[PDB]
């Protein structure tokens, strides 16, 4: 299945899933039709599917545009059923839908918001995390608590190391300036943020990331490292959710 970005507005990333098998295409987190529409012509077929992550608008744009100018299905979380413009399969945690015979894993993910779900293709290697987790960060906590988001960060974490993680947003460089002021001793971490820069200065995506890297890297997924407590005055008495809450505010506020 060939995975194809689509930058929408100025850092979204909506996704265009091309099924070699037969002619099958959808597309997750339309921000606007503009950009999938654009993509699709060049292909030369037309929208089967709209998959959303959750229903903020920069994911749900070009929703009901997509879908009356394609006859294109819209996939998506069972709890924004009123919240997801236009879907007509609400989905819940640990169903498998079929993508053209491509199995689908679909995970609720709440922290972000409340509905929130990731969807992951095993047989390719591949999830889509939406705005819960992205490449050395995780969302901003409008409706879940802390310990819903660190919760749905271990299911994405739960998976093999070589699955791929498309953020659903390019802050990949800002999240390693954050990261570096708090963990600057983790080598992996100031490795990888160099690559970043340099993807980052040739306009480059820093899309896909892994399950590895951000294991190796990102602080929401490391908080009980010592360094990275203290460099926030995370007491030891606190436990995985509480390190994570402390860092979100500070990021917020970095
Ligand atoms: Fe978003
Ligand atoms: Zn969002």
């Amino acid at each position: 299945m060939q995975i194809e970005l689509v930058p929408c507005l100025k850092d979204n990333y909506a996704y265009i899933l091309h099924d070699e098998d037969t002619g099958t295409v959808g597309v997750v987190d339309p921000s606007e039709a503009e950009p999938i529409i654009d993509s699709l012509k060049r292909s030369g077929r037309n929208l089967t599917y709209i998959l959303n992550t959750h229903h903020h608008y920069d994911h749900t744009g070009g929703n009901l545009e997509l879908k009356d100018r394609y006859g294109a299905k819209v996939i998506g979380s069972a709890m924004d059923k009123d919240r997801i413009p236009g879907i007509d399969m609400a989905l819940k945690d640990g169903d498998k839908w079929m993508f053209a015979g491509h199995e689908v894993h679909v995970m609720d993910t709440p922290g972000h918001t409340k509905g929130h779900i990731s969807l992951y293709f095993p047989g390719s290697r591949a999830i889509f995390t939406g705005d819960t987790m992205f490449s050395l960060s995780c969302g901003k906590l409008f409706e879940g608590t802390p310990k819903q988001m660190l919760a749905s960060l271990q299911k994405i974490t739960s998976l093999p190391d070589d699955t791929s993680i498309y953020c659903g947003h390019e802050y990949t460089l800002s999240n390693s300036k954050f990261a570096l002021s708090l963990e600057p001793n983790n080598e992996v971490l100031q490795s990888y943020a160099a690559h970043v820069a340099e993807l980052r200065s040739k306009k480059l995506p820093t899309i896909p990331t892994t399950v590895k890297m951000e294991k190796a890297c990102n602080p929401f997924l490391r908080s009980s490292n010592t360094d990275i407590r203290r460099a926030l005055r995370i007491p030891e008495a606190a436990d995985e959710a509480e390190a994570l809450g402390i860092i979100r505010k500070a990021k917020d506020d970095f």
